């Protein structure tokens, strides 16, 4: 029977299901492909995303959580800067 | 005392004699990073290409100090999460 899954960001569960790169991270609702091209960019490289690529649930969560931190950083930054601009 | 402290960031005044956890100098360290809360503010001024006169007896209400403390805490969870996942990407 067993057809078998492999994380593009680490390794192998004969599969808590594995995600395509078009899967959306929840906080921004942008594709998890876009979060991977963000991290590639943070270290001055290209990535090649085959239409094969899947993600373990662990990695999908890691990437989700990063995007989530990145959102709640950008929003609390605006709350605080717009406060700085204000009077009394 | 007679004790009248004014918040640099919201303008709340507190009038004392007093209380528990109360107003903070701009040298008070933010917990999860230990930059001085003046640095956190100089950072926020940069973000809107302005800068600030931190006049030398300035003060912060707890709530504002909490709020800057937590921004600092988020930025640190960005610093460390990002070292991890890019390092992960380098493995191939
Ligand atoms: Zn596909
Ligand atoms: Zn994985
Ligand atoms: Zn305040
Ligand atoms: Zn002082």
């Amino acid at each position: 029977p067993e057809f078998m899954d492999t994380c593009f960001f680490c390794g192998a569960v004969d599969l808590m299901r594995y995600e395509t790169l078009s899967a959306k991270v929840p906080s921004s609702q942008k594709t998890v492909s876009l979060v991977l091209t963000h991290l590639a960019n943070c270290i001055q490289t290209q990535l090649d995303l085959k239409p094969g690529a899947r993600l373990c649930p662990r990695c999908f969560q890691e990437l989700s959580d990063y995007d989530t931190i990145m959102v709640n950083l950008m929003t609390t930054q605006k709350r605080l800067t717009t406060q700085l601009k204000l009077d009394k």
